[PDB]
């Protein structure tokens, strides 16, 4: 039913704008990650962390009393620091979404508070294959089974993210698709405590039309892909819920556990 009209031309311009700002905001794109993971890159191989020995060499190779801490806690704290960096990137990307910076600044903050973890887990899939995940902007690669070997209660925190990634990656989205997918998530009008829902819904409705057109153009091999991505949005909310519960369980049994204060603020009323 697709047409070349002014409306479709505007949706393509919006897709391109979003792609261009995504490239500016996120230094390690899915294209560059896939090239590293396949070896197809001309870059030096990342340092592979597959066991305790290679974890410690990695800490020398990859460029106070935190180092004192046990391996599992140094890794968990590394993931938290990654997430704080990602929040900065996603914030800069959100400001590029047309209409976002004209929303009420409280609503901008609310959308980022409730959206950032869904986007973090989306983009973490770009850096994953069935064996492991890229770390330190592609300088390292940490194996799935090494992460599973960490002592309880830290042996299971990456497993749901890998499970998500294997299925998400089978959809073969590229960075032009992901730019629009992430924008749609950020512009969710059902986040708690939003002042002005209708202007958020208006922006999301337009992004959703831009996403459906992008997917029909870019993926002739599937007519199901738009529907499947709507389901992945709901799946991501359950991944974040499942992570919040895991942090509850970690905290009871590991009460010495330092959570980054920025993440403590984001997690406050996050369910
Ligand atoms: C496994 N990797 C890749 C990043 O993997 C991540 C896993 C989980 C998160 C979410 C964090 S962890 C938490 O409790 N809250 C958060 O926001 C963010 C990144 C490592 C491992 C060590 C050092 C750096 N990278």
């Amino acid at each position: 039913s697709m047409q070349l009209n002014p409306e479709s031309a505007d949706l393509r311009a919006l897709a391109k704008h979003l792609y261009d700002s995504y490239i500016k905001s996120f230094p390690l794109t899915k294209a560059k990650a896939r090239a590293i993971l396949t070896g197809k890159t001309t870059d030096k191989s990342p340092f592979v962390i597959y066991d305790m020995n290679s974890l410690m060499m990695g800490e020398d190779k990859i460029k106070l009393q935190e180092q004192s801490k046990e391996v599992a806690i140094r890794i968990f704290q590394g993931c938290q620091f990654r997430s704080v960096e990602a929040v900065q990137e996603i914030t800069e990307y959100a400001k590029s979404i047309p209409g976002f910076v004209n929303l009420d600044l409280n609503d901008q903050v609310t959308l980022l508070k409730y959206g950032v973890h869904e986007i973090i887990y989306t983009m973490l899939a770009s850096l994953m294959n069935k064996d492991g995940v890229l770390i330190s902007e592609g300088q390292g690669f940490m194996t799935r089974e090494f992460l599973k070997s960490l002592r309880k209660p830290f042996g299971d925190f990456m497993e749901p993210k890998f499970e998500f990634a294997v299925k998400f990656n089978a959809l073969e989205l590229d960075d032009s698709d992901l730019a629009i997918f992430i924008a749609v998530i950020i512009l969710s009008g059902d986040r708690p405590g939003l002042l002005n829902v209708k202007p958020i819904e208006d922006i999301q409705d337009n992004l959703l039309q831009a996403l459906e057109l992008q997917l029909k153009l870019n993926h002739p091999e599937s007519s199901q892909l738009f529907a499947k991505l709507l389901q992945k949005m709901t799946d991501l909310r359950q991944i974040v819920t499942e992570h919040v519960q895991l942090l509850q369980v970690i905290k009871k049994t590991e009460t010495d556990m330092s959570l980054h204060p920025l993440l403590q603020e984001i997690y406050k009323d996050l369910y």
